[PDB]
């Protein structure tokens, strides 16, 4: 159906302050690169900037923050990028709840399992969640 | 020490700043998310109103003898005799929320806890993506319930969308 594509994207983040962004669609495949910045440009500068890439590239609501840190780092977003948050799902894609299950459901794999810029660490947590689907989901 | 510390809230509201903890259970699992131990279920001194009313939780939250510190008393004493400290993750369908709250008002229970969490919605919105067939046929505002739902959900998601061995 018409959207529900753009409705399944996930908005990658990384907080190291160094913040970047990126898009996916559902199947992880990268759409388009955000805002790459390093904050005390002002917060709220910054927040505008974000706030505008996502708004071009998800509908306001539907998509959910994506990462490794991610629980952490929208600790980080509710309070000082609220305006930015509130245009994203509240639920969260938490590559260590995946982690956490491979290691303890698929301990073979977890040892072949992938593991300081806030954009390679999304490259990171993208190809671990990648690894995750290759060969712990069902086929 | 490869236990989950299953845990769900109910609350006035999702303002930290403002909101308390008026509901809490926990449940002790293994790592194959078999039911080891049963913690405390307690309730502690317009949706929510409307929600809360009903399921009579509200009416409990009025009639209740459990303060802030007794509650978190007696989930402390528990994970302490059921989990080792520092190694194991929260769980749960609500579990980041649930950890804000509890990061604030029961410290010394989430400082026995593990950092990491397991977040049974991720899982959620994987199958939502990947598996949504599956996602059809998966699974009371009470934090007894939902824990019980929650585990369920999860292992749903193992036997239908996890890779078979
Ligand atoms: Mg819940
Ligand atoms: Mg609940």
């Amino acid at each position: 159906a018409a959207g529900e594509s753009m409705a399944q994207r996930m908005v990658w983040v990384d907080l190291e302050i160094e913040m970047a962004c990126l898009i996916t669609d559902s199947d992880l495949n990268i759409l388009a690169e955000g805002p790459n910045l390093i904050i005390k440009i002002t917060l709220q500068q910054a927040e505008y900037e974000f706030l505008s890439f996502v708004r071009q590239q998800t509908p306001p609501g539907l998509c959910p923050l994506a990462g490794n840190s991610v629980h952490e780092d929208k600790k980080f977003l509710d309070k000082y990028m609220p305006q930015f948050m509130k245009h994203l799902h509240y639920r969260i894609i938490d590559v260590s709840t995946v982690k956490e299950l491979c290691r303890r459901w698929y301990p073979e794999e977890y040892e072949f399992a992938p593991k300081h810029r806030a954009l390679d660490d999304i490259s990171e947590s993208i190809k671990e969640l990648q690894f995750y689907r290759n060969n712990i989901f069902k086929k």
